[PDB]
């Protein structure tokens, strides 16, 4: 029973990062966290279990995981400790993640780009990339 988000399914390692600080400050992350977040080269594993599709991050600095049907809100709680009401789902081969919280709203796109796993956060007017590789 093969699915198209297979293409995401496996362990990968953040590889680079661009921008990540600005786009934190915009989302509100405090300094020191902000500082210790950025420093952090996370493991994300991406796994599905019938209509289940979980993300786990694993890091140094906090570990995180979210289960989750694509198109059903949930409650997320992020690295940075944000309490979010999520939704997620696929928009032409893309995974699309928005967080409500405090009345403020981000995106996070994730798309598979050659051997790539490009994570793509946009908090206003700020992007911030963050691409993995396989592990
Ligand atoms: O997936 C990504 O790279 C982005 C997605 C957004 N996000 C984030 C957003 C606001 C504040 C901190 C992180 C990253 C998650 O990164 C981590 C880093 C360490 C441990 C777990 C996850």
């Amino acid at each position: 029973g093969s699915h198209m988000c297979d293409a995401f399914v496996g362990t990968w390692k953040l590889v680079s990062s661009e921008n990540f600080d600005d786009y934190m400050k915009e989302v509100g992350v405090g300094f020191a966290t902000r500082k210790v977040a950025g420093m952090a080269k996370p493991n994300m594993i991406i796994s599905v279990n019938g209509d289940v599709i979980t993300i786990k991050s694993e890091s140094t600095f906090k570990n995180t995981e979210i289960s989750f049907i694509l198109g059903q809100e949930f409650d997320e709680v992020t690295a940075d400790d944000r309490k979010v009401k999520s939704t997620i789902t696929l928009d032409g081969g893309v995974l699309v993640h928005v967080q409500k919280w405090d009345g403020k709203s981000t995106t996070i796109k994730r798309k598979r780009e050659d051997d790539k796993l490009v994570v793509e956060c946009v908090m206003k007017g700020v992007t911030s990339t963050r691409v993995y590789e396989r592990a």
